[PDB]
């Protein structure tokens, strides 16, 4: 019932919600007193995430770790996708058999392309290819991760905790995952128009009508 | 571009214009402009269902048989768990697994737990039983002893993934149900056949929006308390 938000400059309050208060109501309860989001920060893992405006914050709260923070900045590329979905993604990067598509969790839709891949508990990277899909993330197929109680994450740390190839690293970590590290499926993409898309990617595979209601 | 079919409370009929990414709240807008719900109805299954505001016209319009119809009517009571969920379930029918209420039913990872007894009708024939009737994320069970919701005394009968519930319309006089206050999980596949219908019936009407309500919080999830806060 309370929670405690952190904006970039470091400073903090503590502000009492509702368990039925979403990320974007909380968002408007410290505008007073669309742009705005809630991130899911953990410095531990060297992971954080925006919370999507419909997520409840209590949910969200409950998997925080001891040191974990809520962070209260801006986002100005919330729904990127959705305001250009034709010309989103690179040639052939998703495949089917668009917008609706991705909204219907009946579609099957192929996301893939190279990524180098973190080993468990090492810190050593090799480059695959990578496919994902509503059943799971693979690579080119050996099933890397399920998509089951999950989240995607960008990678903060990177280059000094984890030896990331690349600054522009991502993850799936799994909700019952919370001061374990050692069972992180990390990724590095080559560039940030391509993590960008790859996140996009699985929030819309997770998530799906929910993000389209909030851009409406 | 694509034509639909929308029936009146009136009587009357209008053929409209759809495009294939309208949502059923579209459509119900662009009716009004002219509380209100669209409404799936199965003459020859004596079935009906109410589309969630978010449900595309053209998604549920394409897994119509030949008889079937929209209907467009009022619905003043679309989110009644959501105005006061504390107390919406009668007691003990609703609780919880995998624990070490709103929350619960929009976690997608909760375990939900829906008990009580209702007249099940057996697949294919018109006869009915008083059963213990148990609802989980898996599939809706049945107690083979007593009120017994243990593992090795519950009985699948029906998987969930692919289908819908309905309200049951023909009611007494095609199924030979006990009671008027008849509901239906419909697998989306279904077309004409009723063979592969599973009719239950509660007591009373209270008890049948309880279990629909449940069925589509399972289901639909947080998307109804998006709908819900329009």
């Amino acid at each position: 019932q309370d929670v405690k938000v952190f904006s970039e400059d470091g400073t903090s309050k503590v502000v009492e919600i509702l368990a039925d208060m979403t990320a974007r109501d909380l968002c408007q309860l410290l505008v007073y007193k669309n742009s705005w989001t809630l991130v899911e920060h953990h410095p531990h893992l060297g992971l954080e995430r925006c919370l999507e405006d419909h997520e409840l914050v209590v949910q969200v709260e409950s998997t925080m770790a001891s040191e974990s923070k809520f962070l209260f900045r801006k986002n100005y590329a919330k729904y990127e996708f959705f305001k250009n979905p034709m010309n989103f993604f690179p040639e052939q990067m998703v495949t089917w058999s668009l917008l609706q598509n991705f909204l219907n969790s009946s579609s099957s839709p192929e996301i893939q392309g190279f990524l180098h891949v973190k080993e468990l508990g090492k810190k050593s990277w090799k480059k695959l290819y990578v496919c994902l899909r509503r059943s799971g993330l693979y690579c080119s197929l050996q099933l890397l991760a399920d998509l089951e109680d999950s989240n995607i994450f960008s990678l903060i740390a990177g280059r000094k905790q984890y030896n990331a190839p690349t600054d522009h690293g991502l993850c799936i970590k799994p909700n019952k995952v919370r001061n374990e590290t050692k069972e992180l499926r990390l990724l590095c993409a080559e560039d940030e128009q391509t993590r960008t898309s790859w996140m996009t990617a699985f929030r819309l595979l997770k998530y799906g009508m929910l993000l389209y209601q909030n851009y409406r």
